[PDB]
């Protein structure tokens, strides 16, 4: 509306705590909420934000923009300003607002802003147009296709991809009501998770070696002597952790606390070390802020990883840079990973790519004994570069025995930890196979009735995406060909048409979202869901950190929380059974009697390891019960990290700073196991790609775009500075294809074919480039192999392809800015 | 819309005007080349307005029949190139033969399969 | 590298016999799969005989045991063994040649004659052959010749808007009015000039639709002298 002034919240404003509903770190707001019709005054004591906008504010007083503000229209019709601001005394982010939280004032629904295409009614495609429908009518579809699949194939028939995360579309009520519904009461083994086409993990070697992956405090990081950044953009990807944490120390402005808790320990400047093929804004901005000598980029080959730390390990160990009381009283399997693991450093220097000087220098920094004689305290982050890199078991493995020999867990300032992705919520039934099932290949090859995409859109995300979306297309076209010969039916008649055409190749395609998105394109059935702040939500951030975000706005529509369009979906189902005659199957389907969110997390979070309660797997674990909703609101936006210890009136919540301080391990016996980490190569799959085609199609995060653009989409300067998905090259590469910035190129190998806009950047190598991922125009994925480690994790990092010019975009070139990302 | 849009196979796309017209034309030009216009359809606005007009019906016009010289074009609202008053026409009365005058001079006025206030 | 060859039974064995053979590259023969199974020799023994292809058995005492007829067991050459069925869509003639036929007067058909083989590479160095098929002819209805004042042993040309060339006209009887017939290929009057470039989905060209007009050039006398103008259709 009007850009060049702002309402303010009135003193009185209501005011209720937000946890930003995007990335790991879990930054805390405020959201203030108040009558379009009233407003502050520029007075500080007149104002809910107690900031004197009588004269100019200094640096670093406020963050506050339009975006950061709207109004909203409830339910009952009366329009109310609301404000997302930054909480100045959250511990995560001490009032930063990354640019990705600070929108969500602006990604609320409003029926006229960036929300507007919300859905707010089950949309159906019937046969041959997109209708609306009612909710009865959807469930009798949905459900009833889903009791005759159980009652003709049994759940097998049924598939489902799923979040398993936390913040918006997730959390601890939310993958509780989803992970009952499939688990529980359908019991389909059927089932892969959003980013990932298994029920698998991220993080099974670290688990299985006994370190569970969010093992400390941002705080450690304030206390490190070097942090370790392995296939990880934090600046882009995890923004205020690094900002609010990482820098301060680099910066000496943590110096006085180290010493303060280590009186005899010598604490030099804190160094950082990157690990990453590629020099990311992270490398630029960390030499700006500590200088060069400071910092080290690793510029590994591509997939090289393993090596690398099977070098690392082998020199520690032959210069004795290790902890040997540590590992003789904590650890097994020491003695055979040196053996296994062996590696020199010209031979990892041949592999990686790392001259040996760099290598011996980060080895140097980070496990050398310090003048006073302790070890450096060197704090190890990690994630997709290597969670998605060249087999995700054996480089956990390869890491892990460096930082256990090194005893870099369990001390305060260290930990090996994943950076993390969205927030985490998890709490659920176990898994009800006994096999790891590559989802995707099977719908690929034709099985499965009935798919439900549950707030997450792998059309856009995932692996091998063109060879899913041919199938899923085609698939879904069977299915409405089907339909289409339907003329007055009943719902009945209508799910054996349906039925009838997946018995012919066909499947029928339900998404439960925010939006429409891509999937719209095959689903039959759309259902409306509901984001924080039109719903209570529980999720902790990369430290374990718990916070409730609060309700303060309806839904649009008849949009509902996700745990309780899984009641719905489970009552409707068990009405059918019920219906029926069949007791048994009924009585699979209760426990979902559930009228608000906070009853989802009575029943998963607050029960598990109860007396006679079911088995449930939850981050909270068996001291959850101690959190409820009214606790949380007294912690405020710190909360508590998990687990809880303790818990009275006088004292709220009391939690777990570290994991491993005393040296117990998540193993049978205690102690932290050492893996063989065997050095192969590149997949046979990847290296073929490689052989066949000239560039190393990396891929990942822009600090500016969240995920697959569902909101960004329909935000005016984000669709401005990001028209379409960019792929940045090496500038000589680029004037070999004749390309430009805003130039358009085809980007293809054997897996697929997609495009991209052309972005010169400088510090990009011959013969590598980096694509915007899971992008609203141009999927990256196309172009990624169907390659698994052992548990089914994608080595989505790992492909090469071609490049050719399509042609200039000129209204790019008049618009967009090709300047460079990386900051000096 | 803002530029040209593309489903490259599985994924709408933007793309250049260059290339949407080296593949539009390029497709006439395949057709014209070898089955003739026969080969290409069109359904068109005829009307005045947004999304019509004298210079719009004109430059359509001028390509689909006197350039591409197809026949095989309908019209916006029906399924042919064909007229809503060919009898009246024929009878040697144009359908728009009045001023709006005339309605504020008449004794009667015939409102038929009309519902003119909406 | 494999073209150490001597002579062209070498040949024989490289391609035909090597069909479907282990450690074979990839190799379309009209012989299948089971091509290895006739040699030279073999062949000799049959005879002028043969055998049909595919070749089903060998021995020294049956000889080379073939194939008569392909389908009687109703299994086909595609994925499900089954005979498939086709749309036929009817969109007339094609516009290319529907152009000429709009502009010129005479369906140009052409093909074969019996005695005159292909492009005459032979027969134009036979005496008799050259006595009595001097130049390519061109059998017009005899209504249509007393119109353009033609008669046989003429020299008309034939045109239209892909080309012109030459013939001696040939009144024919049995000719339709209209319509035409060219000897093609030949070494004295080349029909292929005047037909289109059109061709079909898989670029082979309707090279039986072209349309022409034709133009009387003069009498030949030493053809009226030399050549029968006799009816070919015999009765
Ligand atoms: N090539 C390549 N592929 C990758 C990766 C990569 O690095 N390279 N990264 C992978 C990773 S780490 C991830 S996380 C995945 C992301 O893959 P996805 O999970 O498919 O992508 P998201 O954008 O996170 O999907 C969120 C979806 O849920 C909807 N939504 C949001 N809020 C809610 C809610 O409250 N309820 C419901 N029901 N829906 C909601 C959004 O509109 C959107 O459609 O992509 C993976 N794919
Ligand atoms: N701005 C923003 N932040 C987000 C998200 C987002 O969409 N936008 N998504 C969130 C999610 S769900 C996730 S999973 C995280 C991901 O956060 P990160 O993993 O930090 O981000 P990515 O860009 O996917 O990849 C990290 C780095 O891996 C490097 N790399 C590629 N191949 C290799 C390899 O073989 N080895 C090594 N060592 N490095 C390699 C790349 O060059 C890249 O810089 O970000 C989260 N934060
Ligand atoms: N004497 C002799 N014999 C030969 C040859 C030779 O040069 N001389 N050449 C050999 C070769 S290589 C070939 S390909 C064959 C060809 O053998 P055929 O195809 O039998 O012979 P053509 O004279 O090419 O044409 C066959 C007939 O097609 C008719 N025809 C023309 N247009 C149409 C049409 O639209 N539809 C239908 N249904 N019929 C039409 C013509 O009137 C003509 O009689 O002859 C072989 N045998
Ligand atoms: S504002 Fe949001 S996107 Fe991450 S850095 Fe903070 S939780
Ligand atoms: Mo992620
Ligand atoms: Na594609
Ligand atoms: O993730």
């Amino acid at each position: 509306a009007p850009n060049d002034r702002i309402t303010l919240p009135p003193a009185n404003a209501q005011r209720t705590n937000m946890t930003c509903h995007f990335c790991i770190v879990g930054c805390g707001y405020h959201v203030y909420k108040w009558p379009e019709l009233q407003e502050g005054g520029r007075a500080p004591e007149q104002n809910a934000l107690g900031l004197d906008f009588r004269k100019q504010l200094p640096p670093l007083a406020v963050t506050l923009t339009p975006a950061m503000t709207n109004v909203v229209t409830e339910h009952d019709g009366r329009r109310y300003d609301i404000m997302v601001v930054p909480d100045k005394a959250c511990v995560v982010n001490s009032g930063l607002s990354s640019t990705r939280g600070g929108k969500m004032a602006s990604y609320m629904y409003t029926p006229t802003g960036d929300g507007k295409q919300r859905l707010k009614a089950p949309r159906l495609y019937a046969a041959d147009q997109w209708v609306d429908t009612t909710w009865d009518h959807a469930m009798a579809l949905y459900a009833g296709l889903i009791k005759k699949t159980l009652d003709k194939d049994g759940p097998q028939g049924v598939f489902f991809s799923c979040f398993d995360h936390g913040g918006a579309g997730g959390g601890f009520e939310n993958t509780w009501g989803t992970g009952k519904l499939m688990f529980s009461a359908i019991q389909t083994p059927m089932v892969r998770i959003h980013n990932r086409p298994a029920y698998n993990s991220e993080c099974h070697a670290t688990r299985e070696m006994g370190i569970g992956e969010l093992n400390n405090a941002y705080e450690d990081a304030q206390l490190a002597d070097v942090i370790w950044s392995i296939g990880n953009n934090p600046y882009e990807s995890q923004t205020n952790y690094f900002l609010n944490h990482w820098l301060p120390n680099l910066q000496g402005a943590t110096t006085s606390k180290k010493k303060e808790r280590f009186p005899n320990e010598n604490f030099p400047q804190a160094r950082i070390i990157f690990v990453d093929p590629r020099e990311t804004p992270s490398v630029a901005i960390a030499r700006h802020v500590a200088g060069n000598d400071r910092v080290l980029h690793l510029a590994i080959e591509p997939g090289t990883d393993t090596a690398l730390f099977n070098g690392l390990f082998t020199y520690v160990v032959e210069q004795g840079w290790i902890d040997k009381p540590f590992i003789e009283a904590h650890t097994k399997g020491f003695d055979d990973a040196v053996k296994t693991n062996r590696l020199s450093l010209d031979e990892c220097s041949n592999i990686t790519g790392v001259p040996v000087d760099m290598l011996k220098r980060a080895a140097e920094w980070s496990y050398k004994p310090k003048a006073s004689g302790q070890a450096p305290r060197t704090m190890h982050a990690y994630e997709k570069g290597i969670i998605w890199g060249n087999d995700n078991y054996v480089i956990q493995s390869a890491l892990l025995d460096l930082v256990i020999a090194t005893h870099n867990v369990g001390r305060r300032g260290t930990g090996c930890v994943r950076m993390g992705g969205h927030q985490e919520g998890y709490t659920r039934p176990p898994y009800p196979g006994d096999k790891k099932i590559y989802i995707d290949q099977e719908l690929i090859k034709g099985k499965g009735r009935i798919m439900t995409w549950w707030g997450c859109n792998n059309f856009q995300t995932s692996n091998n995406a063109q060879a899913l979306r041919e199938a899923i297309l085609q698939r879904s076209a069977i299915v409405k060909q089907a339909m289409q010969k339907a003329r007055g039916a009943t719902t009945e008649e209508m799910v054996d048409v349906i039925y009838e055409a997946t018995q012919n190749g066909g499947l029928f395609v339900t998404s439960i979202n925010l939006y429409p998105t891509k999937l719209a394109e095959a689903a039959h059935l759309m259902l409306p869901a509901a984001h924080p702040g039109e719903m209570n939500l529980t999720s902790m951030n990369g430290e374990r950190r718990i916070r409730l975000s609060e309700k303060f706005m309806d839904p649009p529509g008849t949009a509902m929380a996700d745990c309780l369009i899984a009641a719905r979906i489970a009552n409707a189902l068990r009405d059918m059974y019920q219906k029926d005659g069949k007791a048994e199957m009924a009585a699979q389907f209760e426990g979902f009697d559930w009228k608000t969110e906070e009853d989802a997390f009575n029943d998963g979070f607050r029960r598990a390891g109860q007396p006679g309660a079911p088995a449930i797997d939850s981050q909270g674990g068996s001291t959850g019960h101690l959190v409820t909703y009214d606790r949380l609101r007294k912690s405020g936006n710190n909360g508590v990290q998990l687990p809880v210890v303790s818990w009275d009136e006088s004292k709220g919540l009391v939690g777990t700073e570290m994991l491993y301080t005393e040296g117990k391990f998540d193993t049978d016996d205690g102690k932290a196991h050492f893996k063989p980490a065997p050095w192969n190569g590149l997949p046979a799959t990847v290296q073929q790609q490689k052989d066949k085609y000239r560039f190393w199609l990396n891929n990942g995060r822009n600090n500016e775009v969240w995920q697959t653009a569902y909101h960004d989409q329909y935000n005016s300067l984000m669709q401005e500075r990001y028209p379409m998905a960019y792929i940045e090259m090496n500038p000589d590469d680029c004037k070999q294809l004749d390309v430009t910035g805003g130039d358009i190129v085809e980007v293809y190998n054997d897996f697929g074919s997609t495009f991209a806009m052309v972005y010169p950047v400088a510090e990009i190598k011959r013969g590598q480039t980096f694509m915007l991922f899971g992008y609203v125009n141009g999927i990256q994925g196309d172009v990624t192999t169907d390659w698994t480690d052992r548990n089914i994790i994608p080595y989505y990092k790992g492909t090469w392809g071609d490049i050719r010019k399509v042609g200039s975009m000129e209204e790019f070139k008049r618009t967009v800015s090709f300047k460079s990302r990386r900051f000096a």
